[PDB]
Protein backbone atom coordinates (compact mmCIF):
# COMPACT_ATOMS: atom_id res chain seq x y z
CA UNK A 1 0.00 0.00 0.00
CA UNK A 2 1.67 3.14 -1.01
CA UNK A 3 0.16 6.32 0.85
CA UNK A 4 -0.91 8.79 -2.24
CA UNK A 5 -2.98 7.61 -5.44
CA UNK A 6 -2.23 9.78 -9.23
CA UNK A 7 -5.15 12.34 -10.02
CA UNK A 8 -5.67 12.97 -13.09
CA UNK A 9 -4.58 16.35 -13.35
CA UNK A 10 -0.99 15.32 -12.41
CA UNK A 11 -0.57 15.80 -8.68
CA UNK A 12 -0.88 13.11 -6.08
CA UNK A 13 -3.51 13.25 -3.39
CA UNK A 14 -3.03 10.95 0.38
CA UNK A 15 -5.41 8.25 0.41
CA UNK A 16 -5.90 8.67 3.74
CA UNK A 17 -7.27 12.31 5.45
CA UNK A 18 -8.68 13.58 8.21
CA UNK A 19 -12.57 14.53 8.01
CA UNK A 20 -13.76 17.32 10.01
CA UNK A 21 -17.94 17.50 9.57
CA UNK A 22 -19.00 17.94 13.18
CA UNK A 23 -15.78 18.49 14.70
CA UNK A 24 -16.30 20.94 17.75
CA UNK A 25 -14.55 24.37 17.01
CA UNK A 26 -12.63 24.20 20.26
CA UNK A 27 -11.56 20.52 19.39
CA UNK A 28 -10.42 20.74 15.94
CA UNK A 29 -7.83 22.82 15.99
CA UNK A 30 -5.89 20.43 18.40
CA UNK A 31 -7.23 17.54 16.22
CA UNK A 32 -5.63 18.41 13.19
CA UNK A 33 -2.67 19.82 15.12
CA UNK A 34 -2.77 15.93 16.32
CA UNK A 35 -3.32 14.61 13.19
CA UNK A 36 -0.16 16.32 10.96
CA UNK A 37 1.85 14.93 14.35
CA UNK A 38 0.89 11.47 13.78
CA UNK A 39 1.49 11.85 9.56
CA UNK A 40 -2.00 12.92 8.04
CA UNK A 41 -1.15 15.03 5.02
CA UNK A 42 -4.49 15.36 3.88
CA UNK A 43 -7.95 17.46 5.74
CA UNK A 44 -11.06 17.11 4.18
CA UNK A 45 -13.01 20.95 4.74
CA UNK A 46 -15.90 22.65 3.87
CA UNK A 47 -17.07 26.21 4.54
CA UNK A 48 -20.64 24.48 5.62
CA UNK A 49 -18.72 22.77 8.38
CA UNK A 50 -18.79 26.56 10.12
CA UNK A 51 -14.81 25.05 10.92
CA UNK A 52 -12.38 26.09 8.59
CA UNK A 53 -10.82 29.10 10.84
CA UNK A 54 -9.65 26.52 13.40
CA UNK A 55 -8.92 24.16 10.83
CA UNK A 56 -6.32 27.12 9.26
CA UNK A 57 -4.95 27.68 13.16
CA UNK A 58 -3.43 23.98 12.98
CA UNK A 59 -2.40 24.31 9.58
CA UNK A 60 -0.83 27.27 9.85
CA UNK A 61 0.98 26.45 12.91
CA UNK A 62 2.53 23.16 11.52
CA UNK A 63 3.83 25.06 8.71
CA UNK A 64 5.32 27.29 10.55
CA UNK A 65 6.71 24.98 13.25
CA UNK A 66 8.15 23.33 9.76
CA UNK A 67 6.30 20.36 11.01
CA UNK A 68 5.54 19.98 7.59
CA UNK A 69 6.15 22.25 4.03
CA UNK A 70 2.78 23.05 2.02
CA UNK A 71 3.57 21.20 -0.68
CA UNK A 72 3.50 17.92 1.47
CA UNK A 73 -0.28 18.81 2.40
CA UNK A 74 -3.14 18.06 0.66
CA UNK A 75 -6.29 20.70 1.71
CA UNK A 76 -9.68 19.73 0.55
CA UNK A 77 -12.80 22.25 0.52
CA UNK A 78 -16.20 22.01 -0.97
CA UNK A 79 -18.34 24.65 -2.51
CA UNK A 80 -22.03 25.18 -0.74
CA UNK A 81 -25.02 24.34 -2.34
CA UNK A 82 -26.15 28.77 -1.70
CA UNK A 83 -22.60 29.77 -3.95
CA UNK A 84 -23.77 27.49 -7.14
CA UNK A 85 -24.16 31.10 -9.30
CA UNK A 86 -21.12 32.89 -11.67
CA UNK A 87 -20.57 35.53 -9.90
CA UNK A 88 -20.83 34.22 -5.93
CA UNK A 89 -17.89 30.75 -6.90
CA UNK A 90 -14.90 33.13 -6.52
CA UNK A 91 -15.51 34.95 -3.55
CA UNK A 92 -16.77 31.72 -1.65
CA UNK A 93 -13.35 29.88 -2.87
CA UNK A 94 -11.83 32.95 -1.41
CA UNK A 95 -13.39 32.86 2.32
CA UNK A 96 -12.47 29.21 2.43
CA UNK A 97 -8.43 30.07 1.09
CA UNK A 98 -8.44 32.69 4.01
CA UNK A 99 -10.00 30.56 6.42
CA UNK A 100 -8.01 27.74 6.15
CA UNK A 101 -4.37 30.00 6.04
CA UNK A 102 -3.87 29.28 2.33
CA UNK A 103 -3.16 30.12 -1.13
CA UNK A 104 -4.15 27.70 -2.64
CA UNK A 105 -5.74 24.68 -2.23
CA UNK A 106 -5.10 20.98 -3.41
CA UNK A 107 -8.65 19.88 -4.03
CA UNK A 108 -12.01 22.11 -4.51
CA UNK A 109 -15.06 20.21 -4.28
CA UNK A 110 -19.08 20.94 -5.96
CA UNK A 111 -20.41 19.78 -2.14
CA UNK A 112 -23.53 18.77 -3.90
CA UNK A 113 -25.35 18.78 -7.06
CA UNK A 114 -27.71 21.14 -5.79
CA UNK A 115 -27.83 24.62 -6.40
CA UNK A 116 -29.90 26.76 -3.52
CA UNK A 117 -30.99 30.32 -3.57
CA UNK A 118 -27.96 32.58 -2.24
CA UNK A 119 -28.17 34.41 0.84
CA UNK A 120 -27.14 33.46 4.23
CA UNK A 121 -28.98 30.98 5.26
CA UNK A 122 -27.03 27.55 4.13
CA UNK A 123 -30.74 25.80 3.51
CA UNK A 124 -32.80 28.34 2.64
CA UNK A 125 -36.87 27.56 2.62
CA UNK A 126 -40.07 28.70 1.81
CA UNK A 127 -43.35 29.26 3.91
CA UNK A 128 -43.73 25.71 3.54
CA UNK A 129 -40.27 24.55 4.66
CA UNK A 130 -38.95 23.06 0.81
CA UNK A 131 -35.86 23.95 0.11
CA UNK A 132 -35.66 26.65 -1.77
CA UNK A 133 -33.75 26.21 -5.70
CA UNK A 134 -31.16 28.12 -7.65
CA UNK A 135 -31.74 28.12 -11.26
CA UNK A 136 -28.10 27.72 -12.08
CA UNK A 137 -26.66 24.20 -13.46
CA UNK A 138 -23.97 21.82 -12.82
CA UNK A 139 -22.27 22.35 -16.12
CA UNK A 140 -22.03 26.28 -15.56
CA UNK A 141 -21.04 25.89 -12.25
CA UNK A 142 -18.23 23.63 -13.01
CA UNK A 143 -16.99 26.26 -15.89
CA UNK A 144 -17.07 28.41 -12.91
CA UNK A 145 -14.96 26.23 -10.95
CA UNK A 146 -12.66 25.31 -13.97
CA UNK A 147 -11.84 29.36 -13.91
CA UNK A 148 -10.65 28.66 -9.79
CA UNK A 149 -8.18 26.15 -11.89
CA UNK A 150 -7.06 29.50 -14.65
CA UNK A 151 -6.48 32.23 -11.30
CA UNK A 152 -4.44 29.62 -9.65
CA UNK A 153 -6.61 29.50 -6.30
CA UNK A 154 -6.91 25.16 -6.70
CA UNK A 155 -4.55 22.88 -8.34
CA UNK A 156 -7.61 20.53 -8.63
CA UNK A 157 -11.52 20.56 -9.22
CA UNK A 158 -13.79 17.70 -8.81
CA UNK A 159 -17.58 17.12 -7.22
CA UNK A 160 -19.15 15.13 -4.90
CA UNK A 161 -22.47 13.24 -3.97
CA UNK A 162 -22.75 12.93 -7.70
CA UNK A 163 -24.72 10.42 -9.46
CA UNK A 164 -23.44 8.39 -12.19
CA UNK A 165 -25.79 10.26 -14.48
CA UNK A 166 -24.48 13.68 -12.97
CA UNK A 167 -20.92 12.76 -13.31
CA UNK A 168 -21.53 12.07 -16.98
CA UNK A 169 -23.17 15.34 -17.59
CA UNK A 170 -19.51 16.86 -16.52
CA UNK A 171 -17.78 14.31 -18.64
CA UNK A 172 -20.12 15.18 -21.46
CA UNK A 173 -19.94 19.07 -21.66
CA UNK A 174 -19.81 21.20 -24.73
CA UNK A 175 -16.56 22.85 -23.89
CA UNK A 176 -15.08 21.09 -20.79
CA UNK A 177 -11.39 22.06 -19.52
CA UNK A 178 -10.84 20.09 -17.00
CA UNK A 179 -12.11 16.23 -16.23
CA UNK A 180 -13.33 16.24 -12.57
CA UNK A 181 -10.09 14.89 -10.81
CA UNK A 182 -12.42 13.33 -7.21
CA UNK A 183 -15.84 12.58 -6.25
CA UNK A 184 -16.30 12.52 -2.55
CA UNK A 185 -19.53 10.08 -1.89
CA UNK A 186 -20.15 7.66 1.01
CA UNK A 187 -19.06 4.38 1.08
CA UNK A 188 -19.01 1.70 3.85
CA UNK A 189 -20.19 -1.74 4.13
CA UNK A 190 -23.61 -0.81 4.22
CA UNK A 191 -23.42 1.20 0.98
CA UNK A 192 -21.10 -0.01 -1.23
CA UNK A 193 -21.19 1.76 -4.49
CA UNK A 194 -19.94 -1.26 -6.88
CA UNK A 195 -21.73 0.55 -10.15
CA UNK A 196 -20.71 3.95 -9.06
CA UNK A 197 -17.46 3.30 -8.17
CA UNK A 198 -16.78 1.21 -10.94
CA UNK A 199 -17.97 3.84 -13.24
CA UNK A 200 -15.98 6.89 -11.83
CA UNK A 201 -12.82 4.63 -11.74
CA UNK A 202 -12.76 3.37 -15.69
CA UNK A 203 -12.93 7.67 -15.88
CA UNK A 204 -9.83 8.16 -14.42
CA UNK A 205 -12.09 9.92 -11.74
CA UNK A 206 -10.68 8.80 -8.35
CA UNK A 207 -13.15 7.92 -5.55
CA UNK A 208 -13.30 9.32 -1.65
CA UNK A 209 -15.10 7.30 0.51
CA UNK A 210 -16.70 9.71 3.27
CA UNK A 211 -18.48 8.29 6.65
CA UNK A 212 -16.24 5.19 6.38
CA UNK A 213 -17.06 4.06 9.80
CA UNK A 214 -20.92 4.58 9.60
CA UNK A 215 -20.51 8.48 11.01
CA UNK A 216 -21.60 7.61 14.95
CA UNK A 217 -21.77 11.11 16.22
CA UNK A 218 -24.15 12.39 12.48
CA UNK A 219 -27.17 14.24 14.13
CA UNK A 220 -30.18 12.46 13.10
CA UNK A 221 -28.83 9.20 14.31
CA UNK A 222 -31.49 6.98 15.39
CA UNK A 223 -30.78 3.58 17.50
CA UNK A 224 -32.70 0.93 15.20
CA UNK A 225 -30.17 2.09 12.28
CA UNK A 226 -27.16 -0.59 11.54
CA UNK A 227 -23.97 -0.14 13.48
CA UNK A 228 -20.82 -0.74 11.62
CA UNK A 229 -18.27 -0.06 14.40
CA UNK A 230 -20.77 -2.76 16.69
CA UNK A 231 -21.49 -5.11 13.92
CA UNK A 232 -20.12 -9.00 15.47
CA UNK A 233 -19.82 -9.48 11.36
CA UNK A 234 -16.74 -6.84 11.28
CA UNK A 235 -15.28 -7.05 14.81
CA UNK A 236 -14.79 -10.73 14.21
CA UNK A 237 -12.62 -9.44 10.47
CA UNK A 238 -11.17 -7.24 13.41
CA UNK A 239 -9.96 -9.40 15.48
CA UNK A 240 -8.48 -12.16 13.26
CA UNK A 241 -6.40 -9.46 12.03
CA UNK A 242 -5.46 -7.97 15.14
CA UNK A 243 -6.93 -4.34 14.61
CA UNK A 244 -9.73 -2.78 15.41
CA UNK A 245 -12.92 -2.44 13.80
CA UNK A 246 -12.11 1.08 13.30
CA UNK A 247 -8.81 0.25 11.55
CA UNK A 248 -10.92 -2.61 9.27
CA UNK A 249 -13.22 -0.18 7.76
CA UNK A 250 -10.71 2.22 6.89
CA UNK A 251 -8.51 -0.36 5.46
CA UNK A 252 -11.43 -1.54 3.25
CA UNK A 253 -11.49 1.35 0.91
CA UNK A 254 -8.16 1.84 0.48
CA UNK A 255 -7.93 -1.53 -0.87
CA UNK A 256 -10.89 -1.07 -3.36
CA UNK A 257 -7.99 2.33 -4.65
CA UNK A 258 -10.39 4.42 -3.00
CA UNK A 259 -8.96 7.68 -1.05
CA UNK A 260 -10.73 7.27 2.67
CA UNK A 261 -11.37 10.83 5.23
CA UNK A 262 -12.34 9.22 8.74
CA UNK A 263 -13.08 12.02 10.90
CA UNK A 264 -11.65 11.59 15.26
CA UNK A 265 -11.39 14.72 17.34
CA UNK A 266 -9.79 12.14 19.52
CA UNK A 267 -6.24 12.07 19.93
CA UNK A 268 -5.98 8.73 20.50
CA UNK A 269 -8.33 7.63 17.62
CA UNK A 270 -6.72 10.06 15.18
CA UNK A 271 -3.56 8.27 15.88
CA UNK A 272 -4.89 4.63 15.73
CA UNK A 273 -6.80 5.70 12.36
CA UNK A 274 -3.46 6.22 10.66
CA UNK A 275 -1.69 3.21 12.11
CA UNK A 276 -3.71 1.23 8.53
CA UNK A 277 -0.54 0.78 6.06
CA UNK A 278 1.09 -2.43 8.12
CA UNK A 279 -1.81 -4.78 7.04
CA UNK A 280 -3.96 -6.29 4.39
CA UNK A 281 -7.05 -7.74 4.31
CA UNK A 282 -7.72 -10.52 1.99
CA UNK A 283 -9.73 -10.92 -1.36
CA UNK A 284 -12.39 -13.31 0.91
CA UNK A 285 -12.28 -10.48 3.64
CA UNK A 286 -12.95 -7.74 0.73
CA UNK A 287 -15.64 -9.88 -0.52
CA UNK A 288 -17.36 -10.47 2.54
CA UNK A 289 -17.61 -6.91 3.48
CA UNK A 290 -18.88 -6.10 0.63
CA UNK A 291 -22.11 -8.32 1.07
CA UNK A 292 -23.07 -6.25 3.68
CA UNK A 293 -24.27 -3.89 1.48
CA UNK A 294 -27.60 -2.59 2.14
CA UNK A 295 -27.64 0.58 0.46
CA UNK A 296 -27.85 2.81 3.86
CA UNK A 297 -26.99 6.32 3.63
CA UNK A 298 -26.06 8.74 6.52
CA UNK A 299 -26.45 11.26 4.05
CA UNK A 300 -29.71 11.77 2.13
CA UNK A 301 -30.19 15.18 2.14
CA UNK A 302 -33.54 14.86 2.87
CA UNK A 303 -35.19 18.59 2.75
CA UNK A 304 -33.97 18.14 -1.27
CA UNK A 305 -35.72 15.58 -2.34
CA UNK A 306 -37.62 17.36 -4.71
CA UNK A 307 -34.61 19.48 -6.31
CA UNK A 308 -34.19 18.81 -10.18
CA UNK A 309 -30.62 17.80 -9.00
CA UNK A 310 -31.32 15.86 -5.77
CA UNK A 311 -28.80 12.81 -6.87
CA UNK A 312 -30.72 9.62 -5.02
CA UNK A 313 -33.21 8.86 -6.87
CA UNK A 314 -31.53 7.15 -9.67
CA UNK A 315 -29.67 3.70 -8.92
CA UNK A 316 -26.23 5.10 -9.22
N1 LIG B 1 -19.00 15.32 0.88
C1 LIG B 1 -19.97 15.18 1.77
O1 LIG B 1 -21.15 15.51 1.53
C2 LIG B 1 -19.62 14.63 3.12
C3 LIG B 1 -20.62 14.09 3.92
C4 LIG B 1 -20.28 13.42 5.09
C5 LIG B 1 -18.95 13.35 5.46
N2 LIG B 1 -18.00 13.96 4.72
C6 LIG B 1 -16.55 13.97 5.16
O2 LIG B 1 -16.22 12.69 5.60
C7 LIG B 1 -15.73 12.75 6.96
C8 LIG B 1 -15.96 11.46 7.69
O3 LIG B 1 -17.38 11.16 7.76
P1 LIG B 1 -18.23 11.41 9.11
O4 LIG B 1 -17.68 12.56 9.88
O5 LIG B 1 -19.64 11.45 8.65
O6 LIG B 1 -18.07 10.08 9.96
P2 LIG B 1 -17.03 8.87 10.23
O7 LIG B 1 -15.68 9.30 9.88
O8 LIG B 1 -17.62 7.67 9.57
O9 LIG B 1 -17.27 8.67 11.79
C9 LIG B 1 -16.88 9.73 12.73
C10 LIG B 1 -17.29 9.25 14.10
O10 LIG B 1 -16.55 8.05 14.44
C11 LIG B 1 -15.88 8.25 15.69
N3 LIG B 1 -14.62 7.54 15.61
C12 LIG B 1 -13.52 7.92 14.87
N4 LIG B 1 -12.52 7.08 14.97
C13 LIG B 1 -12.99 6.08 15.80
C14 LIG B 1 -12.36 4.95 16.32
N5 LIG B 1 -11.11 4.59 16.03
N6 LIG B 1 -13.09 4.19 17.17
C15 LIG B 1 -14.34 4.54 17.46
N7 LIG B 1 -15.02 5.61 17.04
C16 LIG B 1 -14.29 6.35 16.21
C17 LIG B 1 -15.77 9.75 15.85
O11 LIG B 1 -15.69 10.06 17.25
P3 LIG B 1 -14.71 11.23 17.85
O12 LIG B 1 -14.56 12.30 16.82
O13 LIG B 1 -15.44 11.63 19.10
O14 LIG B 1 -13.41 10.52 18.16
C18 LIG B 1 -17.08 10.24 15.23
O15 LIG B 1 -18.17 10.07 16.14
C19 LIG B 1 -16.44 13.98 7.50
O16 LIG B 1 -15.95 14.44 8.75
C20 LIG B 1 -16.30 14.95 6.34
O17 LIG B 1 -14.96 15.44 6.35
C21 LIG B 1 -18.30 14.57 3.56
Amino acid sequence: MASRILLNNGAKMPILGLGTWKSPPGQVTEAVKVAIDVGYRHIDCAHVYQNENEVGVAIQEKLREQVVKREELFIVSKLWCTYHEKGLVKGACQKTLSDLKLDYLDLYLIHWPTGFKPGKEFFPLDESGNVVPSDTNILDTWAAMEELVDEGLVKAIGISNFNHLQVEMILNKPGLKYKPAVNQIECHPYLTQEKLIQYCQSKGIVVTAYSPLGSPDRPWAKPEDPSLLEDPRIKAIAAKHNKTTAQVLIRFPMQRNLVVIPKSVTPERIAENFKVFDFELSSQDMTTLLSYNRNWRVCALLSCTSHKDYPFHEEF
